[PDB]
């Protein structure tokens, strides 16, 4: 197992409005970035997009140290996907998880890993959670054109 550092956030003008994800990877002495945006979507997608982007570009099983800044996706990871699975993916009303097929996602390319998921202590990150807010930010105000086709309407 390579141990990767990977550093994630999201952005999005306005709720719904443009949006993008910013991604630092660093392995060894070398450091890859990655970002992308969307014409339509939330600030919540793009916190869960990130991570999801990040970990299915890994060729194989790796040890990875993940830091964002995203409560809403901690939530997730910690104590809402575990009970999601127990109950179908359906909320309490008996109606689907709201940015279901993100979640689902998330977990499943999460599994394939060994990680250890950090939190930016607001916000005394490394200087490459800056890094991210740039890139996420750049590709939300660039006038994204590309289409978030699972960002639901009313959402």
């Amino acid at each position: 197992l390579k141990l990767i550092h990977i550093f994630t956030d999201g952005s999005c003008l306005g709720n719904p409005g443009p949006g993008g994800y910013g991604i630092v990877m660093n392995y060894k002495g070398h450091t890859k970035e990655m970002s992308d945006g969307f014409s339509l979507t939330t600030n919540n997608r793009m916190e869960l997009l990130a991570p999801i982007v990040a970990l299915e570009a890994l060729k194989e099983p790796c040890k990875i140290i993940l830091t964002s800044d995203s409560q809403y996706m901690r939530q997730g990871i910690m104590t809402w996907i575990h009970g999601w699975k127990k109950k179908g993916w359906m909320t309490s009303n008996r109606t689907p998880v709201k940015n279901v097929d993100l979640w689902k996602r998330l977990d499943k390319a999460a599994q394939l890993h060994q990680i250890d998921w950090r939190w930016v202590k607001g916000h005394a990150g490394h200087a490459e959670n800056e890094r991210c807010d740039q890139l996420a930010r750049a590709a939300a105000e660039a006038n994204p054109t590309q289409i978030d086709t699972g960002y639901q309407a009313e959402s």
